[PDB]
């Protein structure tokens, strides 16, 4: 009753527990838990390192957010705000993180996006602070690659983000910014 906002996102999710297989319309899906995904920045960060791991899963993360791009984009294929939307309502549905908007300027043809948008919930601060203590720098890597990945895909151009806070920072949610790569003056990104 309350999934007004994602019933078109929800109609595309095929739970088939007796033939072991979930489906988001044509990707085969899974579903894991948090704590395993754990191990693999484990280990993955003492192998290689702070910076080679972060590229790891943001990489990751953008290939998520085009691939559920791929199909959102067929199902709100309008400069609309609440069309763009159906990314951050994915990283909720499956469960991930909680988008909470800021403040959002976007439109395809003038080529102009602008995202404030809080993350609430956030699946990999919790993981990150379940093997690690609270950290120097944000560590939401796989949610930002999907950030990036989603909004440069239904925007037709490249948009970074950079997370401002993070619960693995201390702060007490997660927060983002996202821009086109124009607009930041750092815009050598090595992903
Ligand atoms: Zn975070």
């Amino acid at each position: 009753d309350q999934n007004k906002d994602i019933q078109d996102l929800l109609d595309k999710i095929v739970f088939d527990a007796q033939h072991g297989q979930i489906w988001f319309d044509e990707n085969r899906m899974l579903l894991m838990h948090t704590s395993i995904l754990g191990f693999l920045r484990k280990d993955l960060y003492q192998m290689l390192g702070l910076e080679r791991t972060k590229r790891f899963f943001i990489r990751c993360g953008y290939q998520a957010g085009m691939r559920d791009a791929e199909v959102t984009s067929k199902l709100r294929p309008n400069n609309e705000a609440e069309a763009f939307m159906a990314g951050p309502q994915m990283h909720g549905i499956r469960g991930m993180v909680q988008v909470e908007v800021n403040e959002l300027h976007l439109s395809h043809d003038l080529k102009q996006f602008y995202a404030d948008f809080n993350w609430l919930n956030s699946f990999e601060a919790e993981v990150h602070l379940s093997e690690f203590p609270a950290s120097d720098q944000p560590a939401c890597w796989m949610l930002l690659g999907y950030a990036c990945g989603y909004s440069s895909f239904v925007m037709g151009q490249t948009i970074i983000y950079q997370e401002t806070h993070c619960v693995a920072q201390g702060d007490e949610h997660c927060r983002i910014i996202g821009k086109p790569l124009s607009e930041w003056e750092n815009a050598d990104e090595l992903i």
